[PDB]
């Protein structure tokens, strides 16, 4: 009874952006700040809607990491959110169903950092990266230490799971 | 009598995308590698249509960058190409425009590289040279990317950016900028 859009973010208007925002902070209780929302946007969004309520919501953002030292173009995965009672119906499910048709129409590699949410994300092909992670730091990359073991990788080409890391530069949390 | 469509590389059928290939061989001359056509897919793809052929192209990718210390969010534009034979006749001029309205919506900073036949055009749409050091990875280290300070051009919405401040790209193949 869900009805799913993709749409990207210069495709949304003032209001769905704010309904976007208003889901979000509902949803992660309080642990989603001005500077998650800012990564949420510039990708593509897939968001369900009960009749015109937005429900749900996944984004796809395009970063450009190092996979040791190759370059890797990737979707990353920001922004999961169900509203609270709608959840444990396979809303999240086909949310990232969804993701991973974009991940292969576009991208090297998808990434995300999970809580919990990792069982749904194993659910569809989605496997803990078992590689060591880089950020950037002053101009320098530094050890993602706190990140290990919680962000997530799917190739539809294959990826080395073991292989480092190196994201990008953003503000807040860089994964 | 050009029709333009906006469409992500997710959106797109298999069929403009091979056109889209073609359409950028043809109109390059040659220095288009398979590369350039990476650094094509995974953003915005804004196309112009003459009936049902495609005849014109921009896209716009984003990018993760660094402006002096602070992190911006990046419209980087990639791909503009038009037919030879439609050439100046202001498709090119459109396609820039609609990109204006993509990066206002979605970035905080236009930037590009631009060439001889490019500059003038973007110019003519609020775009100007990026006056500052521009710097690229290499091995994991930042070094300066002198080949492409005076080409890079940037554009800002609101137009409260100090196009004299340091920018860092983010890693790719070939040609960072
Ligand atoms: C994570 C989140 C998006 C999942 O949304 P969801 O719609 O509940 O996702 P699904 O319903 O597809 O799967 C949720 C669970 O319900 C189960 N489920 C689905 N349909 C079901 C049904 N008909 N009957 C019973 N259980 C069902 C799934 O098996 C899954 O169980 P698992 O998590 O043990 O695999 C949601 O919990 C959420 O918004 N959390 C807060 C935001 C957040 O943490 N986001 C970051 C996640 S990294
Ligand atoms: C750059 C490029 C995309 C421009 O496409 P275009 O459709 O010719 O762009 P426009 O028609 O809007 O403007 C092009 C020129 O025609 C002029 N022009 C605009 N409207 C015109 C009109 N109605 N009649 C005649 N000339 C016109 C513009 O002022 C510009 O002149 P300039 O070169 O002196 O600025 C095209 O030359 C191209 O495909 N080049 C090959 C690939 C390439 O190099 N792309 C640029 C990489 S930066
Ligand atoms: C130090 C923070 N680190 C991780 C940062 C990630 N941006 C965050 O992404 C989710 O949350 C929000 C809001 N904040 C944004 C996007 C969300 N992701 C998706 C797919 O929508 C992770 O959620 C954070 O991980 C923490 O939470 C889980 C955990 C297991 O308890 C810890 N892992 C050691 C903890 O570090
Ligand atoms: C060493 C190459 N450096 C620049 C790299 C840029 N990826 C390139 O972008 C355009 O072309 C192509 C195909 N290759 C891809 C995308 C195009 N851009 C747009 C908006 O569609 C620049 O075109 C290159 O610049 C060269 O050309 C111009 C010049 C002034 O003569 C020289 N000096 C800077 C020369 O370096």
């Amino acid at each position: 009874g869900i009805e799913y859009r993709s749409l990207h973010t210069s495709q949304l208007t003032l209001s769905e952006k704010e309904a976007l925002y208003d889901l979000l902070i509902e949803g992660f209780e309080g642990d989603f700040s001005h500077d998650d929302f800012a990564h949420t946007l510039g990708g593509m969004h897939v968001m369900a809607f009960d009749q015109q309520k937005l429900v749900g919501h996944v984004a796809i953002i395009q970063r450009h990491m190092a996979l040791d030292n190759t370059p890797i173009s990737v979707g990353y995965v920001e922004a999961m959110v169900v509203e609270q009672s709608y959840r444990r119906q396979g809303i999240g499910r086909q949310l990232m169903l969804q993701t991973n048709k974009i991940i292969a129409s576009c991208y090297q590699l998808g990434l995300l950092s999970a809580s919990d949410g990792q069982k749904l994300y194993h659910s569809v092909g989605w496997q803990i990266w078992k590689g060591k992670l880089f950020e950037l730091k002053q101009g320098s990359y530094i050890r993602s230490i706190e990140e290990e073991g919680g962000v997530m990788g799917w190739k539809a080409g294959e990826v080395d799971f073991t292989a480092s890391l190196y994201c990008d530069f953003r503000g807040g949390d860089q994964w």
